[PDB]
Parts: C-alpha cells; structure tokens; sequence
C-alpha cells in the first residue's frame, strides 16, 4: 500500500510552446507562420523549444516529410544541429537535399553524415554525399603501440572500441565499396580477411566483426553472379593485379566465391583437357579408360623424358592424366610394400646384418623420389604455406621414419658380421629397431591414401565432415586424460606395496600382456596401460586381488576400479556421442561448399608444369589494355548488381508508405485548389 | 496507487480467509498485481533505482 | 521447333457481352441500367452471359461488394443460382442478407449454405442462417450395413466419402456448437471421441479427422478457461448429466482439459485435505511428516476398524494419508520378502516337504489381501476397464504365481514325508518348482514399485516418456527375431552333424553354460541361446571348431557367425538408437500434459471410500436447480468466449480491406454529391 509518483520529472513547457508544437505536428502553413511572427515580436514562443521526448519542431517536420515547414524554419534561423542525421536515418532524399542546400540526441557524438549513410547502405544518399568531397577516417593496425592509440585506449576504452567498430561498419558497406573503389572484388577480399582477423583480437565484439566479414564475402559472390558471358568470366578470373584472381580468392578463403557454378564449369573445362564430352560417356567406359590409362604409367613418362614435343610425350601434361599417373605410381609403391612382408621374397631370418633384398632395392628409388619431391615443393612455393596443410606433417613423419630405417640398416650392416640366434639378441638391436620403424612407416604410408577421397562426389563430403569433427574429439581427449591420470595415481598409490618379481609368476611372465594377468597396478606405467585397456574390456577382474588376505584393501581397489569404469564408460562416452551429434548437425549444412573448395584446391595443384613426373621418374636428371577491359567489365557488373538490388528493394511497407504520402499530398493539393 | 501483496509464505488471517473463500480470485488478483508491477515503463517512471528494482 | 497453340479453346462472347461485363466490373449504375434495357428490348446482351473464367455479372458484383447492382439485377430476374454460396464464402453479411431477402461451379453439388457457413465458422452468418429454421443431415453409425449405406458405397465411393467428411466438418464447428447445443462441453467430448474413432476406420482420410478431433478438444479447453470464480468452476466440474464431469473427461481422454491450471488447483485442494498450507512448509519438515505418518500405518487402521467415527479413525479417510499408508504397507511386504531369503530365518535345506516358516506365515495374509483386493476392484468398477491399465496384467501374473507356489507347496507337503539329499532329487520336484515360481513372483512384485513414480514432480515425466518409447522397442523386436531365426536355422543346419555326448566332454558338462563351451550349434534351442548370448559378448570364438580337421566347414561357420555379428551389432542397434532419438524428440514436447493426466488418474483412485484399508487389514470382516445453474454459467462462458474470439478476429488484412472499401464508398458519395 504505497502510492506511485514521478521521480525523474521533466520540466514541461508553457501553453504557448505546447500550442506551437501541436500546430507544427498537425501541419498549418499559416498558423505556424503567425506563431513564428509572434515569437519574433513578443517572444511568446521559444524558437528552440523541445518536446519532452526530445523532438523539436524541425524533427517533427522531418518525420512528417513535409518540406515547406522545414524551409520556412530554416529561413527563420532555428537550431538546425543534428538534423541531417535524422534525415539520413529516415532515408528521405528530398529532405537530405534541403538541409544540404543550407543536450539529448539519439546518436553517439562520433557519427558523421557519411558514416551514417554508409551504415544505411542507401546508394542514392551515399552518392549525393560523396559528390561533395567527403572523407572517412581510417584506423591503425590491429596490433599498434603508437602513443595516440595507447592514450586513447587509456582514457576511454568504450569510446575507442565504439569508434573503431563504427568506422569498420561504414567501410564494409557494399554501396560505398561499389561507388568509391576501383577493384571492388579485391577490396571485399582484403576487408573480409581483416575483419575475420580482427574478430579474434576483439573477442568481446566477435559476432559483429563476423557478420561484417560475412557481408563482404556475400557482396563479392553476388557481384560475381552478374556475369553473362564466358569472355567476361575469363576476364574477371584471369585479371592480374594464370588464374591469378582465383588464386587470390583461394588464399583469402573465399569458399562461396570459388564454389559458384560458373567458376566450377570453367575449372572442369580446364581439368578435362583431353576428354571432350567426358560426362557424355557411360560410367563403365569411363572406368575402363581409367584402368587403361593407369596401367600405361611407366610409358607416357619415358616418352615425356625422351621426347617432350612428341605426340605421346604431350599426353602426361594434361591434369587428369597426370593425376591418374601419380595415383597409379603410388598404388604400385603400396603393392611393393605389401610384397615386402611375404614368404615368397623374404627368407633367412637368422642373419644379424642382412644385405638388402630385391624388394628393398626396388623400394629405395620411390623413397628417394618422395624425399626429393617434398624438398623441391617446400623450396618452390613458400615455406610458411608448406605447414598449413596438415598432410605435409604425415609426409614429414613418414620420410623421417624411412630415413631412420635406412640409417639403422646401414649401421647394422657395418657393425655386425655373422649369425646369432634371434632369441639371444639384446633389446635394442639395430635390426629390431629398423624393423619396427619400417612397420610404422608402412602404416603411415598406407593411411596417406585418404587424401584422394576429395576427388569423388560421394566420399569427399564425408571425409570433410569427419576431418571437421576431429577437432572436437581432440577437445574431449583432455578431460579424459585428466580423469585417467587421477585414477592411475590413486590405484598405484594403493597397490604399489604388493609388487612381485617375474621369477615367482608362472611362465616367468609379468604384466597384463600375459595369459594370467598380474601386477596390473604395481607401477605408474603399468597402471596407465591397464586403465587404458579396461576401456575395451580386455582387463580381467581378478587383477584387484592381492596374494595375502587383505579384504579391506581388495574391496577398496575394486571400488576404485568400478568408479573409474562407471565414470569412463557410462558418462564420458555418452557425452561424446551427444556432442558428436550436435557438431554433425551444424556441419551437414555446408558440406557441399567445403567439399568443392577442397576439390578446387586439389585440382589447382596439377595445373602448373612443375613436378610433372611421378616420384619414381622424378629423380633422373600488355597491362593497360587488360586494365581497361577489367574496368569495363566491372562497370557492367556493378551497374547490373545495383539495378537488381534496387528492384529488390521494392517492399510492401515502403510502397504503402509512399502511396499514402502521395495520396495525402494530392488530397491536400485538391483541397487547397478548391479552397 | 497500486496494492502490494503479502509475503510468499504468509499465514495472516486475511490471506487465509481469502484463500479459503475464492482461491481462483485470489490467485488471479496476485498474478495481475505482479504483472502490473513488472512493467518496464512503470518501473522507469516510478522507481529511483530501476536496476536494483528489476534485480 | 514446334509452335504453341490453344487446344481447349473457350467459346468467346460477343463485343456486346464483353462491354456489359466491363461495365459491370467497373461500376456504372446508369450504363448497366441502359445495357439491361437494351438486352430487354433488342436482346443485344445475354442476361445470363458468363465470363470465360466462370464469372457472371452477379458474381463480379458480389466480389465487388456493391449491393445496388446486385439488387437491380435481382429485380431484372437474372440467374441467381449458386450465388449465396459465393456470398457466404466471401463472408459479406450485407450481401448474404440481400440474397436471403429474395454448368461450371467452384462448389461440389452436396454443399448447402448452412454447411458452408459452418465450414467458415462465422458466428454472425451462422446465426442469421439458423434463425430461418435450417437443418443438417446426420450420418449413419461407423460400422453400418443398411442397404442405403451399401448402395451408396457401391455406386459412388468418392461422393459418399466426401459427403460424410463435409457433414462431419460442418458438425465440428465451434460456433455452430455454441449456437445450437445445450451442453457444448459434452457435445465436444463426444464428437472428438467419435472423430478419433472414425479416423482409424477411414485410414485414407486420417489427418482430416485427426484435425477435427483436435479442434473439438481445443474448443472444450478454451471454453473452460473462461471461468472467473471457484463457484463457477465447481458448478462446471460437479455437473451430473462427485466430480462427474471430470470423470467423463477422463473417460474421453481430454488431457488438455484435465491439465488446465484451475482444475489442477481444485484437485490439489481436494488432495491435501488435512494439510492446509502444505506448500508453505519446508521440504525437510514435509519429509519428516511423511516418515512419521508412514510408521504409524498399523495404527490409524485398527483405529478405523474399531471406531470409524472417532477423531483418530477419521484420519485414514484423507487421500494423502491413505496413499502414504498403502505405500508403507507395500514397503513392509517387500521388506519381509527380502527377509525371506536370509540366513537368519531360513535353515535346514535338506527336507523334502518342509512346513511353512514364520516369514512365510507372515507373508501369506498379504497375498490373500492382494488377491481379495484385485477381485473386489475387478467386480466393482467395470470388467472391461480393468484390462485397459497394463499394470493389472502384472498384478494378475504375480498373484497367479503366488497361487501356484502355494498349491505346489501344499501338494509337496501332502505327498512327501521324509528326507533325501538334494543332489539326487528329480528335475521336476515340486519344491524346486515352487522355489522357482516364488523367485519369479518376487522379481515381479519388486518391479511393481514403478507405478508410484507418477506422484513425483521429477520422476513422473521421465517414467511417462520411457513407457511411451516401449512400443517402438516392441516394433524393432520383430525384425530382430526374424533375423535371429534365419541365422539359427542356417547354423544348426551346418553344424548338426557333429554332435557329441556329455560323457566325452570334460566334467561331463554339455552346452555353453560350462567352463569350456561346446555343442553351441548342435540343436536349434542351443543355437538360439548361443546367438542370443553373443549379443553381449559371452560366447567364445572356439565354439566354431569341430573335432575333426574340416577347415572348409569351420571357415563357413566362422563366416556365418561374423556376418550375424556384423548385422546384429553394427546395423540394427544403431538404427534402434537413431529411431529412439527421433521418438524422444517428439515425446519431449507434451511430457507435462501426459504426466498431469496420469497423476490426476492416480489421485482420483483414492477419493472414493471403497478399499480404504491396506491389504493386510482389508481381509478382516434436486436436478432442475442444478440444471438452471449450469445453463446460466454456460451462457456466461459462451458469451465471454464469443466476445474474446471476435476481438481476436481483428486482423490487419481485414481492417485494411474494410478501411479501403469505406474510403471508396465515401469518396464515391462525395463525388456524386458534387456532381
Ligand atoms: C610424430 C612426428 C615424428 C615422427 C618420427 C620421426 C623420428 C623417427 C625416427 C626416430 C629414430 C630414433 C633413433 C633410433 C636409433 C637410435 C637409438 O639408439 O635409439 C634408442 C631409442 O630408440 C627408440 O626408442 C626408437 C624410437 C623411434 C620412434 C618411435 C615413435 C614413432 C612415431 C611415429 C608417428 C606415429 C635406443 O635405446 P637406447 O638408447 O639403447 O636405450
Ligand atoms: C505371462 C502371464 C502368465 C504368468 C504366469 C501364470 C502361471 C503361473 C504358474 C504356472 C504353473 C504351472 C504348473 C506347475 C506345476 C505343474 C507341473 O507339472 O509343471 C510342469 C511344467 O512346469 C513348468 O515348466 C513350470 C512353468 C511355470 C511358468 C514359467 C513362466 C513364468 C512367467 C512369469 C512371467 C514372466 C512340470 O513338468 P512335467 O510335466 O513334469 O514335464
Ligand atoms: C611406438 C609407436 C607406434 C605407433 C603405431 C601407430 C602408427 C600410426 C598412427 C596413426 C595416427 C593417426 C593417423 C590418421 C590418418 C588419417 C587422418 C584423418 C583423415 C581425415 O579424414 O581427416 C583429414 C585430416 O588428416 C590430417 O590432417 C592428417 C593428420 C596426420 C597426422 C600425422 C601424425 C604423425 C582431413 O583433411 P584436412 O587436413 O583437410 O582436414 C582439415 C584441416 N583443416
Ligand atoms: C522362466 C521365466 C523366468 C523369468 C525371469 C524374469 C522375470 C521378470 C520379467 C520382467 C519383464 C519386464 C517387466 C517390466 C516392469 C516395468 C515395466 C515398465 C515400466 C514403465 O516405465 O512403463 C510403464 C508400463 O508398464 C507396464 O505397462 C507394465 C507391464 C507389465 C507386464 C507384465 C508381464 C508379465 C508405464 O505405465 P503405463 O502402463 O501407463 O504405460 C503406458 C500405457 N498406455
Ligand atoms: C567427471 C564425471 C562426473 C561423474 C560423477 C558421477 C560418478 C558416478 C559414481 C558412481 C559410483 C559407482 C560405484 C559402484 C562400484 O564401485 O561397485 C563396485 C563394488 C565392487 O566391490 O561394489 C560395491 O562396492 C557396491 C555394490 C553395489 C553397487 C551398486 C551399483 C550402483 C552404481 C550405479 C551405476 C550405474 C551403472
Ligand atoms: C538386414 C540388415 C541388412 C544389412 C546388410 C549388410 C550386411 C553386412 C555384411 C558384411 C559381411 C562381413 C563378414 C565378415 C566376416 O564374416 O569375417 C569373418 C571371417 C572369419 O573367418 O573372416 C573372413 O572371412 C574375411 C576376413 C576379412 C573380413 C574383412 C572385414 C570386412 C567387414 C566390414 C564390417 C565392419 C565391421
Ligand atoms: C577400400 C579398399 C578397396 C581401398 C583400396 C585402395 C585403393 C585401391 C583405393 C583407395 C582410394 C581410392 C581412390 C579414391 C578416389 C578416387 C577419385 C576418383 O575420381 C573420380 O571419381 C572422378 C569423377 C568424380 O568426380 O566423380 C578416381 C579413383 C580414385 C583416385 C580412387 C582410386 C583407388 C584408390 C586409390
Ligand atoms: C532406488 C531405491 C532406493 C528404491 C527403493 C524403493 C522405495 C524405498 C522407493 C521406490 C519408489 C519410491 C516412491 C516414489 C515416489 C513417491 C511419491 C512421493 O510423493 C511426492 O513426491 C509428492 C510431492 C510432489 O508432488 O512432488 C512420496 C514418496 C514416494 C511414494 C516414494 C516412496 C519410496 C519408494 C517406494
Ligand atoms: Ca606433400
Ligand atoms: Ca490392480
Ligand atoms: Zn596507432
Ligand atoms: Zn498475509
Ligand atoms: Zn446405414
């Protein structure tokens, strides 16, 4: 039971001011005139009177989009400050032209008319403003330590951040870009890249910068979709500041630009150089052509080596043929690797240092070619780009393992000369180490074949999606490792008092890899291995029993093991499944764009003339006119895009408002004529 | 003025009698009073600490 | 290169007819008059001329909602057939009144004006039509063999079905129900039930009948939400054609009606009879009150038996107290069942026919009370309702098992007198069979405790959701069983040649329940058991080996087992998981309504005065004025609902059309006045 009052009271204006505001709002070309005369003579009305909701007479007239009252008030020298911004926001060209013809605010004090027009993206008002030689400030580098930036960040961080965001939002306007830039596509590429990089430095305002970068990418794509001819498309794609613009787009991660249908058709035409009407043929004949071209890989290569200008020697220069030949060569290498571990070719397993066999002699040139190709690619093409592939890491590991295997084999051959039973060799015998490294490198080289899946229309998107989920798998791995370490520490602390020697165990075997598992929690390493193997159910339940009858200790150990099993197998795995599902739901939307970007990147690596020969055979020893053409095509594209966007801007609300205003104007004119 | 309701757990005779005669009317009246009190415009107009009042 | 022509040409009308139609469409009170005069005199115009798009002049005027031309044409005796339907569909009251004042069509020939008005759900037009003593046909029973129905279904099934659907769609109109029914709530209940039952007989038009039933349910609920007082709510809920209307709603499956907040408050007030301000107390004190009331269950019952009118004897008549007492009694029975299988109370396991122990003597009265209560409930309350619970099946199985156990114990006690080692008893000893049946009944009785979860705010919805998924689990069971039978047949056919006797096996054990598993696929029963147990990984891999060296047979058996494992564990289980997820996604939306319906059904079973005592103690031996009140409250509710729906019918499109038409009319009037 407490009354309600007004705490922050507003100082009301007099009846004269209220009547003046009412007349201004209603619209009376004569009553407002006589009110202004009275204000001039007797000062009964304040010319600068303000509505309690901060709405002066000029603002009321602007919101009423009637220009006669505004012109009269301008002639009467009313306070005109901060009215051009209201006109711009209301998007009224006539009023904007009128004010351009010469406390409390709804706009921050850093906003300029040109910036506000750019935020609105109105081409007609932006052009009108830019016609009067306006400028826009440009911000400092993302990581800048200059005194002016440091002082600004030290006095008003909120103001600094808001000003930077406003400037970038103005600069990212498609209409401003089209009006003021000479290379709109390149400008959009660079601006999108800069905004994407800035979003992670200003982590608080991340979504705004993300949306600005998306806007720039959409503008570039939509500008590309306005091409009407193959000649125009080639002029756009081949412009050098052979497909220089496409390479720049790939560098700047313009996936929607690259995956556009007109670009994909050009790329496919370049890809199928020697097979006109490839999509006309049946899948059976295409498959048979693939097999026949694959089997002739040793030829077409010797021909290219002995006669590049010959008809046969020019066949391997086509991208699809080159890809098929490289694939066939890699498959042959893998088949020899398979042949290495067979009974047919490898015998006499009793020699300490064995000379290389025929299969190893055949294998060596492939390894040399792989290493030479990796080094040559890394030298020619950029060192910093070589590491942003995530497959070159596998290549490096595989080649390092092969080099270590060769070195260990040579060392063993030099050091050892004779025979000895394998059962009495030491643990660290060079032959044993070389065999282990060879097996690991075989696994890696066989797993490398995944990267060829992106060339297929059915397996490529699936491979991209799996590669996208791998990161979140890596995210869960951390929590799992922490839980595993905690429980391993506890179990080892409990059980380390009951260690036994291998002598007293059956068969003199110690650990969990024996037929009767024992000493599962005697050391930290063994405890970690046991807790890892219990995830798949390969650890038996009698490993929690000690030889003595310590029932309390055995029960505590069993309860520890059961709690670990519950936490690991009932909770963490199901949470992993749930978040896998959530990730795949979002990933499945953009699978096509990512797959086409990946396939374009894969195709573009076979276009150049470097590294034509497969690894087995690769170790044997005017500008102005182009600028005018680009400018003409850009003019046409910008005109078409602007016209299309203007015709799209026709909306029901705008049309209804325009018709209502026009009908009101005509009715007023007819009433005045009658009167 | 606007009436203000009793504590969430109140045993006063007036609350008990009201809940014993017309529970539907009592609940509807309480909900209407709280819906009126939770108005942003009313808060901004009549409160001196709108943030604390909203909290 | 083939030209395009017109195949189904329309016979065009003459220039006179085209001019007449143009004048009618444009609107000319004098030009149309002189055209009609010319048609009368020289017959230059056809009064019945039709637009090529089937649009006569009267239809054009109706779509123009100008009544002067329609009245003039009616005075001129133009073909007026099938125009009232167009007026009704356009929903123009003035035109409808005008035509009511006295080839090609867009309406099927079975549609009447009243049916069309009911389809539109316009209260103003429905009332206007019903004021003139109109009727609507009513259809025959869902399963009717009368000659007229058989002949109609034998001549035109499409026409018959369309007519039935149209009649039901007209009858299911909320405005028609409110206008013409004396008990709208009961009418909505019955109509929704009938439509729901009809949807599964007309399986082709299932969705239409489902939507009609949903419409009826929504109407009944929305009518209920218009109560403003507890007295009105009690009048509505207690009306008998003690909560008769609520019981009818429960019988007709009106979940949204029952789960409404005003009804739930009344039910909670009835439920907490002896605890005013129950929700005011803390959860700790509420819990402690629950425990104390539970422990005093033997008392409050003897008090009710020896003095029902006493202050102590009237406590058990409250529903919450009765529920707590029954729960405590059941928990005591389960605790005695737990005590049955302990070392403290049961000894001397060597007697063939043993006399009952003290725990069994204590157990027997509970079983007798359970059986008596089941029989009494089944007699008093309806036999056909007793089977639609799906818990009474568990009750019946449990009580049958207890009866069989008692009978077998009595038979064994009568037949056997002496002692014998248990190891030399036969397979079918009555004591062994009775023990097995007792254990199974113990499992069932312990599992019965699930039904008490619906009383809790956290476990109830979860239990309802699981019970909803059980049906789809049952759906997958069929496919799994078929696959299992196929593979069992194949494996038994392959392996039945290598059966071995138990004598030659170690420990003289035969089957897969031995320590060394053998004869896994020797018989069909054993093959089925092995293939069942392989789902959980409890079958070892050496069971596919025969004693002889038949490598082809062993490999074929291993491949069969591997194919079965892949199909069962990699495909079917993952599909089950996927469809579980899909089912839960839809189930999670309406969990609250279903849970509240279930809790209301559970609460209502403790309101009546029959079966007050728990099973241990239950074996010891005017209408007119109510009608006027209901009619008044129904009048108020219908008026409020109609007013609310009318105020909700205000839409932007309708308001804009009305304002445009009114402005056009006023402009025309002003122009005529000026002229
Ligand atoms: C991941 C990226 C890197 C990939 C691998 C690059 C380097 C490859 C090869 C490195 C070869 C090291 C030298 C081997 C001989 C020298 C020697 O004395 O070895 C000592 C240790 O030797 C070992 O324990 C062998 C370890 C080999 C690497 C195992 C992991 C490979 C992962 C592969 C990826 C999965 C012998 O023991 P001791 O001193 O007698 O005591
Ligand atoms: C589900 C709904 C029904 C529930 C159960 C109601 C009926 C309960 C009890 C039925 C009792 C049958 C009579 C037992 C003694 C008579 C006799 O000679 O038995 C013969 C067979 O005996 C058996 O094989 C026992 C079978 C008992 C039922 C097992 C399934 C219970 C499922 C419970 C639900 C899960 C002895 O063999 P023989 O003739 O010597 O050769
Ligand atoms: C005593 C030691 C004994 C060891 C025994 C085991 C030896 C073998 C170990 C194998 C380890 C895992 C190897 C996995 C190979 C396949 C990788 C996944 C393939 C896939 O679908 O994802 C690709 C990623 O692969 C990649 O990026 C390739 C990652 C290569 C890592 C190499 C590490 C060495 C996608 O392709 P993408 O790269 O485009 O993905 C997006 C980048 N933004
Ligand atoms: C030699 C033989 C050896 C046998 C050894 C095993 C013996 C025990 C066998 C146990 C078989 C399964 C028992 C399951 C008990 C719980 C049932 C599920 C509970 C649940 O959440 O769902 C309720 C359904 O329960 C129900 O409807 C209860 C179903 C009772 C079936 C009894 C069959 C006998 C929902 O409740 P709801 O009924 O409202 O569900 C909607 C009806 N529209
Ligand atoms: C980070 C992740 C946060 C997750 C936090 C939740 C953890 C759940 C902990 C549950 C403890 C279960 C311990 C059971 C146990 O050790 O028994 C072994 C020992 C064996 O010696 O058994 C017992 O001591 C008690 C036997 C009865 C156990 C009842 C089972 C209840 C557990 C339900 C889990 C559902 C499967
Ligand atoms: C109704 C459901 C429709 C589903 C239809 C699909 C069925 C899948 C059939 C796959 C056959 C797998 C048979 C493998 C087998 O029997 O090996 C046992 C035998 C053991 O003797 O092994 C072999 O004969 C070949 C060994 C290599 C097998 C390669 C594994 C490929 C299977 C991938 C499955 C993924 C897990
Ligand atoms: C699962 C087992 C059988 C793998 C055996 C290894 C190789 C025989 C496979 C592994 C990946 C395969 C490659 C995966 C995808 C492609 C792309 C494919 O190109 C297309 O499909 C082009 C037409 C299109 O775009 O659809 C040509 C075959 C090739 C190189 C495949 C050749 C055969 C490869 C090397
Ligand atoms: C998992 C183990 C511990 C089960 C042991 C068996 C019994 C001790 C449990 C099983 C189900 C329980 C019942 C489940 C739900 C309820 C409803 C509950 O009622 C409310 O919560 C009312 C208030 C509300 O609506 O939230 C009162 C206890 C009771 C009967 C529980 C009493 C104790 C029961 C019989
Ligand atoms: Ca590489
Ligand atoms: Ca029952
Ligand atoms: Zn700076
Ligand atoms: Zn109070
Ligand atoms: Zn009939």
């Amino acid at each position: 039971r407490i009354p309600l009052q007004i705490v922050r009271a507003e100082t009301e204006l007099s009846a004269e001011e209220k009547a003046f505001l009412n007349a201004v709002e209603k619209g009376d070309y004569a009553t407002v005139k006589q009110a202004l005369q009275e204000a001039e003579i007797y000062y009964n009305v304040n010319i600068n009177c303000m509505d309690p909701l901060g709405r002066s007479a000029l603002l009321i007239a602007i919101e009423n989009e009637n220009l006669e009252i505004m012109e009269l008030l301008l002639n009467h020298s009313v306070y005109v400050g901060d009215a051009l911004l209201y006109a711009i926001r209301k998007e009224v060209v006539g009023a904007v032209e009128l004010l351009l013809s010469y406390q409390f605010s709804e706009f921050t004090p850093d906003i300029t008319p040109i910036m506000l027009a750019a935020h609105t993206n109105n081409y007609e008002i932006i052009k009108l403003l830019v016609q009067k030689r306006v400028t826009i400030p440009r911000p400092h580098q993302i990581r800048c330590n200059c005194v002016e930036c440091v002082s600004s960040s030290e006095v008003d961080s909120l103001r600094h951040s808001r000003s930077r965001l406003n400037i970038y939002k103005a600069l990212a306007s498609p209409s401003l870009i089209a009006l003021s830039s000479e290379d709109p596509i390149l400008t959009a590429f660079r601006l999108g890249w800069e905004l994407k990089e800035l979003s992670k430095v200003e982590n608080e305002f991340k979504a705004e910068y993300e949306e600005l970068s998306q806007q720039c990418k959409l503008f570039a794509k939509d500008l590309l979709d306005q091409a009407r001819s193959s000649r125009e498309l080639e002029i756009i794609l081949n412009h050098r500041d052979d497909l220089a613009k496409l390479k720049v787009a790939i560098k700047y991660h313009q996936k929607e630009f690259v995956a556009q249908p007109n670009c994909q058709q050009l790329l496919a035409t370049l890809w199928y150089d020697g097979f006109p009407g490839w999509r006309r043929k049946h899948w059976v004949v295409k498959l048979l052509t693939c097999m026949t071209i694959g089997f002739l890989f040793p030829m077409l290569s010797i021909a290219y080596l002995i006669s590049p200008r010959s008809n046969l020697g020019l066949f391997i220069k086509k991208p699809f043929i080159k890809f098929i030949c490289h694939t066939a060569s890699y498959l042959t290498f893998l088949f020899m690797l398979l042949l290495a571990s067979q009974h047919i070719v490898r015998t006499d397993l009793h020699v300490q240092g064995p000379p290389p066999t025929v299969v190893e002699w055949m294998i060596l040139p492939w390894v040399l070619g792989f290493i030479w190709g990796e080094i040559k690619e890394m030298w020619d093409g950029g060192f910093t780009e070589y590491i942003h592939d995530w497959w070159n890491l596998m290549d490096f590991a595989m080649n390092s393992l092969y080099l270590a295997t060769i070195s260990l084999k040579i060392v063993a051959y030099v050091k050892y000369n004779g025979s000895r039973p394998r059962e009495e060799w030491e643990m660290w015998h060079p032959t044993l180490i070389a065999e282990a490294l060879f097996a690991i490198s075989n696994i890696l080289s066989s797993l490398r074949l995944i990267s060829l899946f992106t060339a297929n229309s059915h397996l490529g998107p699936l491979q991209i999606s799996l590669g996208r989920m791998l990161l979140d798998i890596l995210k869960f791995l951390f929590i799992y490792c922490l839980v595993l370490l905690a429980f391993a520490n506890g179990l080892n602390q409990l059980y380390f008092y009951y260690e036994t020697r291998a002598i007293d165990e059956p068969n003199n075997c110690k650990g969990i890899r024996c037929e009767k598992q024992n000493n599962a929690f005697s050391t930290l390493f063994e405890t970690l291995q046991s807790l890892f193997w219990s995830v798949f159910g390969l650890l038996n339940l009698y490993v929690t029993n000690v030889k003595a009858r310590h029932e309390f200790t055995e029960f505590v150990g069993a309860t520890m093991f059961g709690t670990y099993n519950v936490i690991s197998l009932v909770v963490l795995l199901n949470m992993l499944i749930a978040m896998m599902n959530n990730s795949y739901q979002l990933i499945a939307d953009h699978a096509d764009i990512e797959w086409k970007f990946a396939r374009t990147k894969l195709w573009m690596s076979y276009f150049d003339e470097g590294g034509t020969l497969p690894p087995p055979f690769n170790i044997i020893p005017d500008s102005l006119i182009q600028n005018q053409h680009y400018q003409e095509v850009i003019r046409n594209l910008v005109k078409r895009y602007v016209a299309a966007m203007i015709r799209n801007s026709k909306t029901h609300e705008g049309l209804t408002e325009e018709n209502f205003k026009e009908l009101k104007q005509d009715i007023s004119s007819f009433r005045y004529e009658v009167l």
